[PDB]
């Protein structure tokens, strides 16, 4: 019944998310905004451990810094009243005018050239608040046409960018790293960096990629259609996964943001299950918005089942792996030969064998059936009985 | 008027492309079975340059060292009577039983084993083809719906495969170059190395990266919904496109394989303006199925198509590029400037320049329209003209 | 723990299902072909209601009325010997290069005559063997290329067709009924009558469409990423909803025809959940394909988490409409106001008030917020504590 | 060369098209609302015919009785100055938060209410403008996520909504039409009546389904992936194509909105000849946004677009079915057989006819081959030509 956040679940929330007012495309706010002290005082209430923001969503766009220093101020003083923590914090640069065509990859030189300033201005407050991971997303970066956009060129424009920022927190002596967030579209036709592996694969090219990883968001793979667990497991294997986007979706169309648990269950489980498997030991961070019918309560409770949700799944898949009966389903389906290497010590030399080629006999190894249809029906119940 | 195919065009065709037969997964085969003497004779007459093979496409199954060798010395005699050419060899490892669960990723380690021999087998002959470039395309590697497969096992075997696999090639002078084939899903549920990007960022996690490169298709890319052209953009930008094959796509759906032009048409422009704007001297080998309701020449004129429909947007793309009044449009919504550095010389002191950020007007800058929609319209017209 | 189909749960199997041998797009068939005297008994076994089969399923398509008496024979012996109903009923149109474009709608005329007969021909053993639907499924009926159909000009032959048909069984004085089961591509490009809508809308036209409705398969409807809830809900709102298939996908590419519970969880209970509600009284037919890694019994295993499924579903739903909390969600979601009638009784005189009008507060109505992220919730539990 | 648009072409534009002003999801507005007077002015020089609306896109949310009027004045006086039309009027009852669970189909009664009575006021407006036909798109009319909307009983609800409405139409002797404008899911989750079939099924339930017909947007339908010209089709196959609207979508993704030729290239070509090989008389509307990157001739060039675009297609169809070279390949293919009955006289006695069956050869029609590939290369070289 009454799973229980306890900040040490790591659970935190991008201020954006119970902050969002509701307006949307074809609507108006549905809500008012909420002030960041008092979000802060509210999460560290449902068990949260932090609160991650965009300079705006802390400092509003006109800067007088007699105005932003006494925000800081004001915010900073719930941070130690309620023993809440900033883990992450990003930039806004995708919601002025000034962003309409991209931030770091904008056909304008000096919008290039005040996107980095915007940024680097943040960096530093993120180095203050003690936040240990910078992501950065995309959003205005992309082509609303066609053949509008070069795309070496504002590839090699990315890379500037990041090559400079990272020249920055090198130099400052910083302790934060960077974390990409790609997205496929909405709001730019196609975005640039739009998925996990395209994002590690750009990490490469960069001074000191030892700097940079991923931060991916469950739904924003899910718009492309993919696994977004095998996605992760990617980002994992790279040593790239530095931060993690929570949310629900359901399947290709717009960024939902729905709670997570909602949207694709089997895949939060999967999610859940390696997350708790691979070791992730950072921040189960949740980008979410509860819907816009969903009033002032409403958006707690939609606070609040985003870590009922983590939670039961973190418990369904403990108690399955765990499940003797499981772990004989997963040796009959040579989950542990996978686990083994193909060709061992001192060894290109399968050349040499039969039992490898000439020999081997295709139709023995044909027969076996992989026995999956029984693994997966165990982990269908959560093991047995009770779902999950 | 019409637009015929020569050999300098490098226009090459899968040996299974005009043989394809029918076999739908809900049909039967609607065609005869062709020969490769039949189908090399009559793509010379077509115009094509060379032809690209599977193992399994050219030498039949279990078919033994003499009855391979009578395939082989047939293929090569015919290849010389045509002047014909083989730059790419492919190892067929997703249609046979024995891999059903994949080939470098089984959970059986003889099946790994088997392909990996298998492999050496062709590299061989491709190697003695004068094949230039060696492709991969997964196709059983993934999980219909997986507890199946630990995805971070899949890619420490999937990494030891091709780590052997360069070993050979170098331990065996071969001038040969590997090409991983991404694939989202069919006929697995999610395929491994699912795009362009996972399979660039993969290239990296591997012990000898120069002998890698990417070899996709249009409608593979198509499947996940990205942006072909784009996608292109980044593996020339990795350096990392080797080979690519080209196809039509109507949406995320089964693989179609509909001739080039076909699809997407508009994302085609784009990507021959990439290719032929970015000096791609690599083959365009073409990977499309001629539709089952045809006969003979039905295959014979859609594979025509895939080569004019090359020509005519070659055309259209060349002029566009050259429309005084399209030059105009570049400079108007300043691809000139996505083409200058950001901060330029050593210059991170960028910072208290206060142009960037102080004295910067955004107001001023906001203002300025893209012209997008008018560099767009040239583009259709295809410049001010008829059709692109 | 362990839910127990009893033939009267009305779990039915499509002969084709089980009996999937696994010949895919890319691979050979990963087992042999089952006789169907094997699968009925064994559907028996497990605890079916029926089975239901394709003309050729039964009677393979070369027909010496001699062999096809003694087979029918056969297999009508079964149908005793376990007590075993054969509920449905249809027609393989899809798989003979005859069919290669469509059946009732093929470019020639001879074939969309061939193709009633073909089917007229079952109806009757349709007819014999007591089934109640007779369903009828496109599959060749769409357009692999482009405009190669007039699409009202086809969309006259399906009528004619249809029409036909139902002038037979009047005629014969049989107790049938059709089942236009609709799909949005795989194996032609575009499929006619491709959502429950369309379907739905085309029985309109017919001679007598009270003869008519539809059968739905989910993932057909989930390839056009659609709530499949939703479209079901419509179908029994026309009175439509003549028969159901049941099976997973996950979200937007080819037909998978995975196990009834996997793919989209959420919609399987929200479905199961509805047909419990809404009474239908139809035959939980399923039709899926346990995959082709997956071995003899792999079968049976799959075939039963078909029931074990829609049977915990069955109850985690049931304990959910009968949760006091959750009657107390529902009524603070006002879906007790849905149901109630917005203009009665005598009444276009909602003109004439000013409570709906000129004095109706919108700010009132607006702040009231939907209260679903908690309703949403409940049912994410599937209760409270335990999950479905 | 270039093809200028005149009012003989009836092509329309919203007034919230080249009026919108950026307000993405994610970003601000880009550009300055633009007035009545003057989108009508400059529409009246671009060559269009008729302006749509909205009401809050004319008059203002809560204006009065007096400042409505001064509105309708000023509107009213710049059509006659122009000469422009208004064919078509719409209701907003998406965008203002008392519609944020639906308008007709709300779980709350006095909004359900207040939106039948909204839509009465406009209903009268429209009248009087002599708008020919009245459209109706839902928007927050579906479920996020449901258990919160019984399906069932927004469909009771939703024909309640338009039956009532017809009676006044009626009542009130206008000489009005009612258009349902399905869309799949955005604002919503899921969208009731989701696509062209749901609606076209829908009218059919109402209770004068005359009144009624169907408004399509090509976008709306590429969300869900279906294909546009053969979901017309069977629009004008129904006689319920009503108004159409044009635009340009690249894939299931958020509502973009391009102009028209935008998006799917070829899809366009196919609908022009449908739209112009069918007849067709209603109006060319163009709902598309002119994308945010873009100042006011950007918007003013778009929109050019849009009609360059019917235009040209217009023509490289109408040559396309002139190519003496293209007739031959429509008889080829037998596209002329489609257009024959299959069985005409009374004609079920079509049953003994042993050509139908008995004595009919599969074998040899099997062999026939569509002639399908070289039809889709003739409608490329829009003919034997410069691009279609
Ligand atoms: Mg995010
Ligand atoms: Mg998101
Ligand atoms: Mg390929
Ligand atoms: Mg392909
Ligand atoms: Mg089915
Ligand atoms: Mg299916
Ligand atoms: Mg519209
Ligand atoms: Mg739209």
């Amino acid at each position: 019944m009454s799973f229980q956040p306890t900040p040490e679940d790591r659970f935190t929330f991008g201020l954006w998310t119970v902050g969002w007012q509701g307006r949307d495309p074809f609507g108006d706010a549905t809500r008012p905004a909420l002030d960041p002290v008092e979000t802060v005082q509210r999460l560290a209430e449902l068990g949260a451990y932090g609160v991650t923001f965009h300079d705006d969503d802390l400092i509003p766009f006109g800067s007088s810094d007699t105005e932003r220093e006494s925000h800081i101020k004001r915010f900073r003083q719930a941070l130690d009243a309620t023993g809440m923590t900033v883990p992450m914090a990003t930039t806004n640069l995708f919601t002025h005018p000034v962003f309409k065509d991209g931030g770091f990859t904008a056909n304008d030189r000096d919008v290039r050239r005040y996107a980095l300033r915007k940024t680097i201005g943040n960096i530093d407050l993120a180095a203050e608040l003690g936040a240990k991971t910078y992501v950065a997303w995309g959003g205005r970066e992309g082509a609303e046409s066609g053949g509008a956009k070069d795309v070496r060129d504002a590839l090699d424009r990315m890379k500037e960018a990041f090559d400079l920022l990272g020249e920055y927190v090198t130099a400052q002596g910083y302790d934060l790293r960077f974390a990409i967030e790609p997205k496929p579209n909405e709001p730019r036709g196609d975005i640039l960096l739009p998925t996990v592996g395209h994002a590690l694969a750009f990490i490469e090219r960069l001074e000191r990629p030892e700097l940079y990883g991923v931060n991916p968001e469950v739904g924003h793979e899910q718009m492309a259609g993919l696994n977004f667990p095998h996605g992760i497991a990617q980002a994992l294997w790279a040593g790239k996964l530095f931060h993690i986007d929570l949310n629900g979706q359901s399947g290709i169309k717009y960024d939902q943001d729905l709670r997570f648990g909602a949207g694709d269950l089997r895949a939060a489980f999967w999610l859940v299950d390696l997350l708790e498997t691979a070791g992730y030991e950072g921040p189960r961070h949740f980008d979410f918005k509860p819907p816009r019918t969903e009033d002032f309560d409403g958006v707690w409770a939609s606070a609040a089942g985003c870590m009922r949700n983590y939670l039961i799944l973190k418990d369904r898949a403990a108690a399955f792996r765990a499940d003797p009966e499981v772990q004989e389903a997963l040796r009959a389906a040579r989950l542990d030969q996978l686990a083994q290497p193909t060709a061992a010590d001192g060894l290109d030399a399968l050349l040499a064998d039969r039992a490898a080629f000439e020999d081997f006999d295709v139709d023995a190894a044909a027969a076996r059936g992989m026995a999956f249809e029984h693994l997966d029906q165990l982990a269908m119940d959560h093991l047995l009985g009770a779902r999950g």
